[PDB]
């Protein structure tokens, strides 16, 4: 209908996405002053009218987008799904999550992302390159795994706190991973007690270092490589072909003028 | 004019860029030898007077620049009003600025990187890479303003020189995305008081170390490229052509032949 | 045989991959669930039969695989031999290696590597990448042993704790080099008593840093182009030939067409 | 002659080779069991017998080298050159450097890597990228220099064993960029007393981790790059050209072809 493509030409604008933005600006501004201890009553009460006024805004603006491109043509992005339940989580009272209770009003500030084109780009590339790099973060949980039973069963008795479970140890082994404190405090003290502890401990560091950059280069090549041709294909409607098909294409026409001169001309 | 073109080539020669880089360091070292609290009077009366013939040195060459190349040719450059900027912030004696006191004079060693054009081209190089990070920059401001929002209403009345309000929460988050002592002498005690705060921490430090390294990452291998075309411009007049321009040139000469052979040759 | 031949069938379908798979895993739940000192006899006693039961389906596994590929079949895969270590070890009650014993069962959890395709293509290019740093890792190896022969007889007997032997010497070395405490736990003590200690620890950090970082992005680079090889390998056939080979097919064509015009058409 | 010749297919062969690094890894050997304090006066004197010999070796060996070379010939390589130095060094008995004292024997061991070819050109690669870095090496130098006299100014008076003087604030920097303890041992008891120090030292982390990193990748790449044409050229006798060379090449074929298909044909 008109109406409702009058209603998407008005979604689809600039100066819409720039309001969406600076309610979004002003609602994560507002959760960050609430943050202070020190307001009065009156001043926590502003602002949380403030809150309640800027959460009004995003439920006309996701009403607006539901009418203008129907219930099955919003909810098939994940981004507009995601709008929808940071959104309607925020109107229901009484919550039953998986962990302890969404009081993390602050969240909805991840819609900054959702909102601007280039930043739902960016994280669009590091998700799409997930899947590239699962066997890596999969290796990385195996060594993880073995470490973590293998340190609770040689050094659990003799150090509790570190390894004395494994939950203890998987926390540990994390953070000897990150190279915090692992040799003053952690690996000397183990190695009064067990002197070949070094054994355990400097051969996971090398193991543990060189898959995780792995991971995390694996991750960044490739989510900019997905970023820069998504990128390409929101501003000219495609993206640049890959040197092989160039090079695929140059050869085909290279065949092409190869039987036009064989016999279509040397006859 | 005859003149100023004289004038012009006394500038643009190797023989004035060297006298120029030999002040700077000169006024470099008086800087750094003033830092000496044991000096007498005199010695420091002494440098004094050789940081303020520097100063004058770098007057009438700026003079000398702003008559050879005009007022609006000599602001026309970046590098030229950072010069300018630089020297003539020394020569005002009341200052107002937008943070305290700009008391540092040693930032006109940053003049090394403005006269020296390979050094110039490095800087240049990471600043025009800057707005093509701007969306990962952008996503690492992002998750560090939520995390401190949730860090300030989690940990701030438990662990309030660390996280007591917003200011102190982003300085540590920054402190724990560095890995700097974040379990040993953050995270281990937080959980003391918060046993399941590694919830919090651990999924932080592998999203900020992913998104900073990605950040980098972005800035290096861009600055790199454009610096690489710069040095080649500024020996050659021009950049080596990117592989798809090439594949591009080739492909146009194929289709050149084809027409002559199909319609030219073939008849 | 039909017979050996419908046991081939068996093994290489993806249903019998995944009951190895559950399998391996229960294994490593099992051994994991051990770790708990808490648990009464009657609870160890069943998690050790669940343990002895996994162990036979691998004996199972293993002689199904033997008689299905032959003997000299089998272990010409380093895989198959492996899987066959792994699980024999577990079966010998006095083992005679060369370290302390091999008490550590858990470590058949690397069979998830071993059985898993994707996973084992991650340790097969990383495993095929290291000859290729063999001088890099060697050039590490001898900066390290020249450095703790160095501290060793400059600060043994001052510092006997961190480098009163050669052994004391490598460890505190190899914690220098990953940057833990290494200044305010190492070396400002030791420029208490030794002020120009800094002159011998400042480039061993510069030079074991930039070595370490070719190490490893040496491995990831190349781990990452074969891993892709062998799995464009594993679906296709064949893998992508490189961009000179391609470019070298090219100029082959270009020169069969010009000895084609000169001679065969121009005549 | 004849009698030269015979001596330099000696040399340049691989039981040569292989002789001359056996005596430098006996000679590492002797000199790290040297540095055990417990060793009996018969014992050290047996060890500093075999350090006699493994030098009257090498002697002999640098000897047959200048005359199968000449003097000319020998020293035109710089590995000849640092060969003679490090064996020379050894029989001067009153020595006079530029530090203190070259009582470092354990720097011969940096033989092997003159003496295996694979090695040699690994370091031949890191020594020729280093010019195309030298101005990213220059701006990090500037970056600590002006800090460094910043940090003297600021907090020379308060914290005078971090930042008492220059030498002081330019190795706590280093510590500060290395990030080792830079937050609770440095910047938090800093800020103490000066409560906006995080101004300072928060961009001076960001600024030159982001240029070291500069500095290590550019090092890496190019090193990485001359290494394996220098691999290329010691089997095959020449490297692979460039893929702006091969396309340059292909594009010189097809205006050959043009020129003889638009006139020598089509007339
Ligand atoms: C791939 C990395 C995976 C890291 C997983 C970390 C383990 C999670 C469990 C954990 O960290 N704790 C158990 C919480 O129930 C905390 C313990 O460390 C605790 O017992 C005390 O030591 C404090
Ligand atoms: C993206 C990274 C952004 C990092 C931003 C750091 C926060 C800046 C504020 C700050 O660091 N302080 C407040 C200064 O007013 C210092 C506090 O930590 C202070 O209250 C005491 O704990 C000492
Ligand atoms: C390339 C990196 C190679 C690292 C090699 C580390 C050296 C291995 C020996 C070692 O670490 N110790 C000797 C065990 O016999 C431990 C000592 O540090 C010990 O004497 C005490 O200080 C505790
Ligand atoms: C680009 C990185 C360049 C790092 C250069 C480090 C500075 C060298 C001087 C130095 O480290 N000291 C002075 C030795 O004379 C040591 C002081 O720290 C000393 O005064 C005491 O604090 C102990
Ligand atoms: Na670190
Ligand atoms: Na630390
Ligand atoms: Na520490």
């Amino acid at each position: 209908s008109h109406m409702s493509r009058k209603i998407r030409d008005l979604i689809e604008s600039k100066r819409f996405q720039n309001v969406i933005t600076a309610i979004i600006v002003l609602n994560g501004a507002v959760l960050g002053l609430l943050t202070d201890t020190t307001l009065s009553a009156s001043s926590q009460n502003l602002l949380e009218r403030v809150d309640q006024l800027c959460l009004t805004i995003f439920i006309v603006e996701i009403s607006l987008k539901i009418y203008a491109y129907g219930v099955r043509g919003f909810f098939r992005s994940g981004w507009n799904l995601f709008d929808f339940v940071i959104v309607a989580i925020a109107l229901m009272p009484a919550q039953g999550s998986l962990s302890v209770l969404r009081t993390f009003r602050i969240f909805r500030v991840m819609r900054l992302v959702s909102v601007i084109p280039t930043m739902r780009r960016v994280v669009q590339g590091m998700l799409l390159a997930l899947p590239g790099v699962g066997s890596v973060a999969a290796l990385l949980t195996v060594v993880f795994y073995i470490a973590a039973v293998m340190a609770t069963n040689l050094y659990g008795a003799t150090f509790p706190e570190w390894f004395g479970d494994l939950s203890k140890s998987l926390y540990t082994l994390f953070q000897v991973m990150t190279l915090e404190s692992w040799s003053m405090g952690i690996v000397r003290p183990v190695m009064n007690v067990h002197p070949n502890a070094w054994v355990f401990f400097i051969p996971f560091i090398m193991l543990t270092t060189l898959t995780v950059l792995n991971l995390f280069i694996g991750i960044i090549v490739d989510a900019m490589a997905i970023t820069k041709e998504q990128e390409e294909e929101a501003k000219t409607g495609h993206h640049q072909e890959p040197i092989s098909q160039t090079l695929l294409h140059l050869g085909d026409r290279l065949d092409r003028i190869e039987k036009q001169l064989a016999q279509n001309n040397e006859l």
